[PDB]
């Protein structure tokens, strides 16, 4: 398999690294928050990563499939308070990936910006279920910490007529690896704030540790 | 100069982003004190692969093997202050693909380099132009404002195909505040040099923080 890039594709690339570098400029400036945190996103194409991450940042939804060109990523500003009987004020780098395979070397060459990951399937497609062993295996070898902080979408919620993974069988799966675990649909909201404030609160409890 | 990739190439790519994560994982993790990261970069053909394999084997290949995308290679030394008290260094020595199908690639790992190591070819006056447009790509893409640079004019020992002319490289790197060496990968010449002052710049930085 031969993959392309146009021009076109190219200059949109370079621009969110450029983005990015400016980004993390400006934290060596004022590192007007207390902590810059960045995640990213990961999982087949089609699963709804890039909606996901919009509805979160923007309350949105876009019916149109408008598949990631490589590599981009969202911003937000929350406060954060340490969870149990306890306000830190995080801007999240909310890294979205392209799904295609004809992207993988290039987000994967993130993984070493993410203190954590949003791993997605959709509901309605058996098959990114399947590929989730396949995604985490990916990020044991692939992440640049031993046991990295992951959390599990089961997106699409909202198609309960189209729905082919049984609950049971997604929960099987996050307990024998230990992730936590959310059905999600980013159409409606269901669920992503606390999917993403769950993946967060690993970040922050971990590093709080260390 | 269209851009493309195989799927061998993604997973040679692969491998290497393999290592890397496995070595960075082995640092958190001493037998030294820091790991120290710069990044080779310049036109296709100049020389980053040979210069770095010169470095760190004292060996140099003939055949133009061009880098598919990204590696890296690794090297122990030990650093003294200007003296100082030696300082046990792992060197993590990024090399980066100059052709522009693997600029996106390449670039984002810009992100991982402490330093840079900005080479041309004193053989191909394109590559010499080339030179400033790597200092701007380093400006917008490095994460720090001012990035370390040691620019390094290559195939030194290659006498009658020398087309650079040293005032001209000297005025340049003058005007960007940069260091200047002529080196060979070849036969050594310099190679130790250029970088031993690169790693002085780092560990300089870092002191003053
Ligand atoms: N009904 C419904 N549709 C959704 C949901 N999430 C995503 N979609 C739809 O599914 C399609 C794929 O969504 P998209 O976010 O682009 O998926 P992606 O994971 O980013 N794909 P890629 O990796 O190729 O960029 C779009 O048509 C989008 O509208 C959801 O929760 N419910
Ligand atoms: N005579 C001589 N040849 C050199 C020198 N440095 C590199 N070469 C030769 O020039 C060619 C290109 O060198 P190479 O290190 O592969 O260049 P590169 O910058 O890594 N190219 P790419 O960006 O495509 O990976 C090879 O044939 C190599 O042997 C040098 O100092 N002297
Ligand atoms: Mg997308
Ligand atoms: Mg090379």
């Amino acid at each position: 398999h031969m993959s392309f890039l146009t021009e076109e594709e190219q200059e949109a690339i370079m621009k969110v690294l450029q983005r990015d570098a400016a980004l993390k400029r400006a934290e060596e400036e004022r590192d007007d928050y207390d902590y810059l945190i960045k995640f990213l996103a990961l999982g087949d194409s089609g699963v709804g990563k890039t909606s996901v991450l919009y509805q979160y940042t923007d309350g949105k939804f876009n019916s149109k499939f408008i598949t990631t060109v490589g590599i981009d990523f969202r911003e937000k500003r929350v406060v954060y308070r340490a969870s149990g009987p306890d306000g830190q004020r995080i801007h999240l780098q909310l890294w979205d990936t392209a799904g295609l395979e004809r992207f993988r070397s290039l987000t994967t060459a993130f993984f070493r910006d993410a203190m954590g990951f949003l791993l997605l399937f959709d509901l309605t497609n058996e098959q990114s279920f399947l590929n989730v062993r396949n995604w985490i295996s990916q990020l044991q070898m692939h992440a640049y910490s031993e046991n990295p902080d992951i959390v599990l979408c089961g997106n699409k919620s909202d198609l309960e007529d189209q729905r082919v993974v049984k609950e049971e069988e997604a929960i099987a799966l996050a307990e024998k690896y230990g992730i936590p675990y959310f059905e999600t649909s980013a159409a409606n909201g269901t669920n992503i704030s606390q999917a993403i404030e769950m993946l967060l609160d690993l970040i922050m409890k971990r590093m709080e540790r260390s």
